[PDB]
């Protein structure tokens, strides 16, 4: 037989991936994030996405129904600024912050249980000793 | 500032993503291949996934509407062993085939506009010469 491999291939896609977020095409979910005294914020995803870089997300959205369209999910005790560098993780790999925000990012990524953000949050607070 | 990249965080996010598409869940899009003689197939997929692998499913699905959840799309002129292992680079980043399946699975990906298999098997066919 015949194979072949594009290492390359599941970083451009994701590259497109996030490309369509940004334009909000083919969205299927929209989160409301409110926080405290924080004014409200809303990211627009795919779920298919955020299911695959958060466990928690996963379960959220895989059930019995069909749903048809476009759900909005309410989110509370996590600040916007986070959710949204979350959601960047889940489209690019990456994700930045000041050294006072890890920790906030930390306590989403162990809500959304994001095992490798974690991880890497838990690192540099430790190197900060 | 503190940044970090987890590398292989694409590949996993595919990983899952594969696992959602052979366990259909999150699916919006069910491809119904008929072509001429052989038996129709059908394969459900996600549109953000197929559209960040294929240029010509990314404006296939793509347009000003909110389609609600389930949409049918009837695909001629490929045969469905082809559009399977086209589904399967898409969520996987590989592919494989015998040797005399490969002329029609560039007929495939050059109707899809996976630029990366068309390079590829039109590399394989020259080095048959």
């Amino acid at each position: 037989t015949f194979s072949y491999t594009l290492e390359d291939h599941t970083k451009q896609a994701f590259g497109i991936m996030n490309e369509l977020r940004l334009s909000q095409q083919l969205c299927d979910v929209t989160l409301q994030v409110k926080y405290q005294d924080a004014p409200a914020a809303q990211f627009m995803a795919h779920k298919v996405v955020l299911a695959s870089s958060s466990p928690v997300f996963k379960a959220m959205f895989t059930n019995g129904l069909r749903e048809q369209g476009m759900e909005v999910v309410s989110i509370e005790g996590i600040h916007p600024k986070v959710m949204e560098r979350l959601i960047e993780f889940a489209y690019t790999a990456s994700i930045s912050m000041g050294e006072k925000c890890v920790l906030h990012v930390m306590n989403g990524a162990v809500m959304y249980q994001i095992d490798s953000v974690v991880r890497a949050c838990a690192d540099f607070l430790v190197q900060q000793l």
